[PDB]
Parts: structure tokens; sequence; C-alpha cells
């Protein structure tokens, strides 16, 4: 794999693990030193929902870097590595990311159900993939968890933003600004994932795991950044208990 091997493990990709958990560290010590001067209610919502996002990743980034997790997946003659804190990171702040973005729009609880569900059926049917012994089975699974994403983005874009819209400029131009952001950034993951290791495998682990370090620092610290400057934090919130 394109990388170093750092801990002189025969793993190159944790020169990209060691940089990840570092800017997740930075990003989560940023949002809680800015946190601590806040005093609004809502905001203090979304400050808490947010430092959580790159502060769960960063304990999976510390735990991928030093093999925690590591496993291999027989698919043939092949064995793919597989680190389970990937799936388990993206099992909590996805709907974390997705709850920032309802509060914003001020749905409903059975919305953001909704949309939290099919959220974790997607991760959960990606990591069934990527545990897979067969091609056809990996790329089944991809599929599917593919649709999901589809309905959770179909949904943020549709629903979510027109409840966003009534909220007035400031709450409807954040909420539209994220969403612009996850619609591309979460569509990439997918994209990866089935040109990489799991799937063609034109991408190495190398590469791989650079990429999704970068997706995965802009998905959660650049969309924190955003949310958290945005005056749209002080207005009122409905969590959905
Ligand atoms: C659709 C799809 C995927 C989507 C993952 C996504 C969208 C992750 C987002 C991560 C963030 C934003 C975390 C930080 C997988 C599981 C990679 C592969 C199977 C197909
Ligand atoms: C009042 C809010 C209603 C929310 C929508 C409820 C019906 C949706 C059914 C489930 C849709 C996701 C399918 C799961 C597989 C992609
Ligand atoms: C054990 C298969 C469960 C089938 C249930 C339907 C789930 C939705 C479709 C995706 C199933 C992928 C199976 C791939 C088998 C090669
Ligand atoms: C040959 C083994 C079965 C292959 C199953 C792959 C399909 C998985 C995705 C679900 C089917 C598409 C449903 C379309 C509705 C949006
Ligand atoms: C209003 C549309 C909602 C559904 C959108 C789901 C798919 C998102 C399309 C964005 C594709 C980005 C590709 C980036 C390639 C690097
Ligand atoms: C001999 C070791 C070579 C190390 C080369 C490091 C390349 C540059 C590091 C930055 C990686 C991308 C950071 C992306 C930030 C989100
Ligand atoms: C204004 C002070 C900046 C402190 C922010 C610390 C976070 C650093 C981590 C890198 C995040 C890059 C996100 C990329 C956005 C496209
Ligand atoms: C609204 C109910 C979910 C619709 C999902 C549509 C996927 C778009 C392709
Ligand atoms: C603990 C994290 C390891 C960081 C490695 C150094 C990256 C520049
Ligand atoms: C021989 C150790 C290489 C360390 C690379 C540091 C990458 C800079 C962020
Ligand atoms: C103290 C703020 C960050 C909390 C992150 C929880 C997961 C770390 C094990
Ligand atoms: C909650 C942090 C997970 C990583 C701990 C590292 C253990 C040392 C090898
Ligand atoms: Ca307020
Ligand atoms: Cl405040
Ligand atoms: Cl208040
Ligand atoms: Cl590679
Ligand atoms: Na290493």
């Amino acid at each position: 794999q394109a990388g170093y091997d750092l801990l002189g493990d025969g793993r190159p990709e944790t020169l990209w693990l060691g940089i990840g958990t570092l800017l997740m560290l930075i990003g989560t010590f940023y949002f809680l030193v800015r946190g601590w001067g806040v005093t609004d209610k809502d905001a203090r919502e979304y400050y808490a929902v947010t430092i959580l996002v790159p502060g769960i990743a960063s304990a999976a980034y510390l735990s991928m870097f030093f093999g925690i997790g590591l496993t291999e997946v027989t698919v043939g003659g092949e064995m793919l590595d597989i680190y389970y804190a990937r799936y388990a990171d993206w099992l909590f702040t996805t709907p974390l990311l997705l709850l920032d973005l309802a509060l914003l729009a001020k749905v409903d609880r059975v919305t953001i159900g909704t949309l939290v569900g099919v959220d974790a059926l997607m991760i959960v049917t990606g990591l069934i993939g990527a545990l897979s012994h067969t091609a056809i089975a990996r790329y089944s699974w991809w599929l599917f968890s593919t649709i999901c994403m589809i309905v959770v983005l179909y949904f943020l874009a549709t629903s979510l933003r027109s409840a966003a819209k009534e909220r007035g400029p400031e709450v409807a131009s954040t909420f539209n600004t994220l969403t612009a952001l996850v619609l591309v950034l979460w569509t990439a993951y997918p994209i990866l994932w089935i040109i990489g290791t799991e799937g063609a495998g034109v991408v190495g682990l190398g590469i791989e795991t650079l990429l999704f370090m970068v997706l995965d620092v802009t998905a959660k610290v650049g969309f924190g950044f955003i949310l958290l400057r945005s005056r749209a934090i002080l207005g009122d919130t409905e969590a959905p208990e």
C-alpha cells in the first residue's frame, strides 16, 4: 500500500491513520474549547452533537492506527484487510451528522427516525459487504447500501430542505450549505469503496485509506466548522426527545 509503515508492523496505511487521528483530535479540541464559551441552549445542543463527531472518530482512528480491530477477510485467494473501527465510527457519526441537519430543519421525530434508520442500514450493509467472501456478495451488499444512501440524501434534499426553508434565511442558508457538502462528500464514500480494495481493487489500501481519511476529516471537522460558526445554531431547536 502507498504510504509509510510508521509502527514497523507491515502497514503503510498507518501514515494516513496517524494523520487522521491527529486532525480528528485537533478538531475535537477546537470545538470543545469554542463550546466552553457558549451559553445559548440551542447552540449548546449543536456543540454537544458536533463535538462527538470528530471525538468518536478520534477514538476510531487511534484504534485503527494501533491495529486494534483489524482483521482479514478471505475472498478466493485474496485476504482483504478490514478495520472494524471504520464502520463503528460511521455507525455513530453519520446519525450525529444527520441529527445536526434535522435540528436545523426542525423536523419531527418520525422523519428523524426514518432518516437515521436508513442511515444505520446503509452502514450495516456496507459492513456485511466488507466481510463477504465472494465478489458477487460484496457488490450486491454495496448496491443495497448505496440505495440506502440515496434514500437518506434524497430525504435531506427534499423533506428536510423544505422544512429548513421555513425557518428563515439564516437557518435555510446554513442548512443548504451543509447539505451541498453532504450530497457530494457522502456520495464519494461508495465510489471509493467500489473502486478500492473491497470492490474492483483498482485503488489499493494505501490510497484508499488516505482518501477515506480526507473524506472523514472533511465530512466531520469541515462540516462541524461550517455549522458551528453559523448564527443558525442560536435558532430554536426541538430535539427528537
Ligand atoms: C412523517 C414522516 C414520515 C417518514 C417516512 C415514512 C415512510 C418511509 C418508509 C421507509 C423508507 C426507507 C426504506 C428503507 C430501505 C431503503
Ligand atoms: C443472505 C441474503 C439475504 C437476502 C435478503 C435481501 C437483502 C437485500 C438485497 C441484498 C442481498 C445481497 C445478497 C448477495 C448474495 C450473493
Ligand atoms: C445474483 C444475486 C442477487 C443480486 C442482488 C443485487 C441487488 C441488490 C440491490 C437491491 C435491488 C434493487 C432494487 C431497486 C429498487 C430501488
Ligand atoms: C436532489 C437530489 C437528491 C439525491 C442525490 C443523491 C446522489 C448525489 C449526487 C452527487 C454526486 C457527486 C459525485 C462526485 C464525484 C466525485
Ligand atoms: C517518508 C514519509 C513520507 C510522508 C509523506 C506525507 C505526505 C503529505 C502528508 C499529508 C497527507 C494529506 C493530508 C490531508 C488532510 C485532510
Ligand atoms: C480558526 C482556527 C482553526 C482551527 C481548526 C482546527 C481543525 C484542524 C483540522 C483540519 C480540518 C480540515 C477540514 C477540511 C475542510 C474542507
Ligand atoms: C519517517 C517518518 C515519516 C513521517 C511523515 C510525516 C508526515 C507529515 C504530516
Ligand atoms: C470529551 C469530548 C469527546 C468525546 C468523544 C467520545 C469517544 C471517545 C472514546
Ligand atoms: C478510546 C481510544 C482507543 C484507542 C486506545 C489505544 C490503545 C493503546 C494501544
Ligand atoms: Ca436560542
Ligand atoms: Cl451562546
Ligand atoms: Cl438560552
Ligand atoms: Cl495503495
Ligand atoms: Na505501521
